[PDB]
Protein backbone atom coordinates (compact mmCIF):
# COMPACT_ATOMS: atom_id res chain seq x y z
CA UNK A 1 0.00 0.00 0.00
CA UNK A 2 1.11 3.54 0.81
CA UNK A 3 2.51 3.22 4.33
CA UNK A 4 3.06 6.97 4.54
CA UNK A 5 3.65 9.15 7.58
CA UNK A 6 0.10 10.49 7.85
CA UNK A 7 -1.66 8.42 10.49
CA UNK A 8 0.07 5.53 12.25
CA UNK A 9 -0.95 1.87 12.40
CA UNK A 10 -1.95 0.45 15.78
CA UNK A 11 -1.42 -3.12 16.97
CA UNK A 12 -4.50 -4.60 18.64
CA UNK A 13 -6.00 -8.05 19.16
CA UNK A 14 -9.33 -9.15 17.68
CA UNK A 15 -11.54 -11.52 19.67
CA UNK A 16 -15.18 -12.43 19.00
CA UNK A 17 -17.39 -11.48 21.94
CA UNK A 18 -19.87 -14.26 21.16
CA UNK A 19 -17.17 -16.72 20.11
CA UNK A 20 -14.58 -16.89 22.92
CA UNK A 21 -13.16 -20.24 21.80
CA UNK A 22 -12.20 -18.76 18.43
CA UNK A 23 -8.45 -18.15 18.59
CA UNK A 24 -7.25 -14.55 18.85
CA UNK A 25 -5.65 -12.76 15.91
CA UNK A 26 -3.81 -9.47 15.40
CA UNK A 27 -4.61 -6.81 12.80
CA UNK A 28 -2.73 -3.57 12.09
CA UNK A 29 -4.89 -0.62 11.04
CA UNK A 30 -4.26 3.14 10.78
CA UNK A 31 -5.78 5.14 13.63
CA UNK A 32 -7.27 7.21 10.81
CA UNK A 33 -9.37 4.29 9.60
CA UNK A 34 -13.05 4.87 10.39
CA UNK A 35 -14.78 2.36 12.67
CA UNK A 36 -17.00 1.81 9.63
CA UNK A 37 -14.15 0.51 7.47
CA UNK A 38 -13.02 -1.87 10.22
CA UNK A 39 -16.54 -3.31 10.32
CA UNK A 40 -16.78 -3.55 6.54
CA UNK A 41 -13.44 -5.33 6.33
CA UNK A 42 -14.49 -8.10 8.72
CA UNK A 43 -18.07 -8.04 7.43
CA UNK A 44 -16.97 -10.09 4.42
CA UNK A 45 -15.00 -12.35 6.76
CA UNK A 46 -17.65 -13.33 9.31
CA UNK A 47 -20.26 -12.82 6.59
CA UNK A 48 -21.80 -10.25 8.93
CA UNK A 49 -23.27 -6.90 7.84
CA UNK A 50 -21.46 -3.81 9.11
CA UNK A 51 -24.85 -3.02 10.64
CA UNK A 52 -24.87 -6.09 12.88
CA UNK A 53 -21.15 -5.60 13.51
CA UNK A 54 -20.87 -3.88 16.90
CA UNK A 55 -17.23 -3.05 17.60
CA UNK A 56 -16.22 -2.48 21.22
CA UNK A 57 -12.73 -1.67 22.50
CA UNK A 58 -11.55 -2.23 26.07
CA UNK A 59 -9.75 0.76 27.58
CA UNK A 60 -6.83 -0.43 29.70
CA UNK A 61 -7.05 2.55 32.06
CA UNK A 62 -10.60 1.38 32.78
CA UNK A 63 -10.63 -2.44 33.00
CA UNK A 64 -13.82 -4.49 33.06
CA UNK A 65 -15.50 -1.90 30.86
CA UNK A 66 -16.12 -1.94 27.10
CA UNK A 67 -17.13 1.01 24.92
CA UNK A 68 -19.70 0.20 22.24
CA UNK A 69 -18.66 2.22 19.19
CA UNK A 70 -21.95 3.49 17.77
CA UNK A 71 -20.30 6.04 15.48
CA UNK A 72 -18.74 4.59 12.33
CA UNK A 73 -17.77 7.86 10.65
CA UNK A 74 -15.48 8.34 13.64
CA UNK A 75 -11.85 7.11 13.55
CA UNK A 76 -10.19 4.83 16.10
CA UNK A 77 -8.23 7.70 17.64
CA UNK A 78 -11.57 9.34 18.43
CA UNK A 79 -12.22 6.63 21.02
CA UNK A 80 -8.80 7.11 22.61
CA UNK A 81 -7.74 3.82 21.02
CA UNK A 82 -3.99 3.24 21.13
CA UNK A 83 -1.74 0.27 20.35
CA UNK A 84 -2.04 -2.51 22.91
CA UNK A 85 -5.80 -2.16 23.30
CA UNK A 86 -8.15 -5.07 22.62
CA UNK A 87 -10.70 -5.28 19.80
CA UNK A 88 -14.02 -7.03 20.43
CA UNK A 89 -16.24 -8.02 17.50
CA UNK A 90 -19.85 -8.59 18.56
CA UNK A 91 -22.92 -9.14 16.39
CA UNK A 92 -26.56 -10.04 17.01
CA UNK A 93 -28.80 -12.19 14.83
CA UNK A 94 -32.45 -12.06 15.97
CA UNK A 95 -33.41 -8.38 16.05
CA UNK A 96 -35.45 -7.03 18.96
CA UNK A 97 -37.22 -3.71 19.41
Amino acid sequence: GSSGSSGQLLTLKIKCSNQPERQILEKQLPDSMTVQKVKGLLSRLLKVPVSELLLSYESSKMPGREIELENDLQPLQFYSVENGDCLLVRWSGPSSG
